[PDB]
């Protein structure tokens, strides 16, 4: 019956875990990843390189889902969308719908879904195993708005869920982490992380 979406770390039966690049935090940077306070930072509309990293291999048809929340509590229960100038922008890739925040770059099979029960977002693509040479799967996701956008996320910070699902849609695996999607990552990462350091 419940609509908000659980964010609690579940490994599952397959060791379902994310990771991310090392990607430092120069000023030319468009996507980087803080450990210390599990954050990524990334520019509007640029390549977010997300790990899926598993102990062993999951059945075929299993499928990885992305759904941004709000993270503060008087927030959470809002669905997170893109604002009123980034929806109506025609910046169409010509499957995602312009209300969806969160897109993956370059698959042709991941699908869009606007839940019927809790208007809720979400993209969902095949989990497919590693290349050859490779130890895990990489997704490539877009965020398509600030966190700054005023009638859209306003300032107020968001996770991005990852979920590990089977064919049906039940739950196989669940990680998260908190985005910032801004100008300036590298400088934003380097000023939160002395933050964290200060106090
Ligand atoms: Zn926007």
């Amino acid at each position: 019956s419940s609509s908000v979406p659980s964010q609690k770390t579940y490994q599952g039966s397959y060791g379902f875990r994310l990771g991310f690049l090392h990607s430092g935090t120069a000023k030319s940077v468009t996507c980087t990843y803080s450990p210390a306070l599990n954050k990524l930072f990334c520019q509007l509309a640029k390549t977010c390189p997300v790990q899926l990293w598993v102990d062993s291999t999951p059945p075929p048809g299993t499928r990885v889902r992305a759904m941004a929340i709000y993270k503060q509590s008087q927030h959470m229960t809002e669905v997170v969308r893109r604002c009123p100038h980034h929806e109506r922008c025609s910046d169409s890739d010509g499957l995602a719908p312009p209300q969806h925040l969160i897109r993956v770059e370059g698959n042709l099979r991941a699908e869009y879904l606007d839940d019927r029960n809790t208007f809720r977002h979400s993209v969902v693509v095949p989990c497919e195993p590693p290349e050859v040479g490779s130890d895990c799967t990489t997704i490539h996701y877009n965020y398509m708005c600030y966190s700054s956008c005023m009638g859209g996320m306003n300032r107020r910070p968001i996770l991005t869920i990852i979920t590990l699902e089977d064919s049906s849609g039940n739950l196989l695996g669940r990680d998260s982490f908190e985005v910032r999607v801004c100008a300036c990552p590298g400088r934003d990462r380097r000023t939160e992380e002395e933050n964290l350091r200060k106090k």
